[PDB]
């Protein structure tokens, strides 16, 4: 089981960490959601899949910089909603092919009342999402760690 970003960045067999880089809508007003859609960003593989079955969950999802401060997150795995930043693992997605499948992980971000003007630094860390890989085949337990950083600055208007 291995996975890579949208730009050819992989993370092997056994996990590791990589650097996702993200263009988010430039304006995003009370009321409205800011989404980061990771599904077009990371994609995952099965190695052995004649006998193996992968199991695959968002084992957490953390907020930084003006994400944290700034918006009410929510986050869909699989197209159920759960809190962000998390606060539990959530439901496995299986991995079952050698051909690439996205992982499906957005984030919604709607801004809290008192955000106002830039809410994101462009080049800022915005979020650190883990993927957690198992299997059905033996005890691996692999850790995929997901950086990711905002490429542009995003502003709630006043
Ligand atoms: C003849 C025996 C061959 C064993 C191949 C094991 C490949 O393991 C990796 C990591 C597992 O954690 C993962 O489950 C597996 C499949 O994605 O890929």
């Amino acid at each position: 089981f291995a996975c890579k970003t949208a730009n050819g960045t992989a993370i092997p067999i056994g996990g590791g960490s990589a650097n996702v880089y993200v263009n988010l809508a430039p304006v995003v007003n009370v009321g409205q959601n800011l989404v980061v859609d990771l599904s077009t960003q990371i994609f995952c593989h099965n190695d052995y899949p004649e006998t193996i079955t992968d199991y695959v969950t968002l084992q957490r999802g953390s907020a930084y910089g003006g994400v944290l401060s700034n918006f009410s997150g929510t986050v869909k795995y699989s197209g159920s909603s759960y809190p962000f930043p998390t606060t539990s693992e959530t439901p496995r997605v299986v991995y079952n092919s050698r051909t690439d499948k996205p992982w499906p992980v957005a984030l919604y971000l709607t801004p809290v009342s008192s955000a106002g003007g830039v809410a994101i630094k462009a080049g800022s860390l915005i979020a650190v999402l883990i993927l957690r890989q198992t299997n059905n085949y033996n005890s691996d337990d692999f850790q995929f760690v997901w950086n990711i950083y905002a490429n542009n600055d995003v502003v709630v208007p006043t």
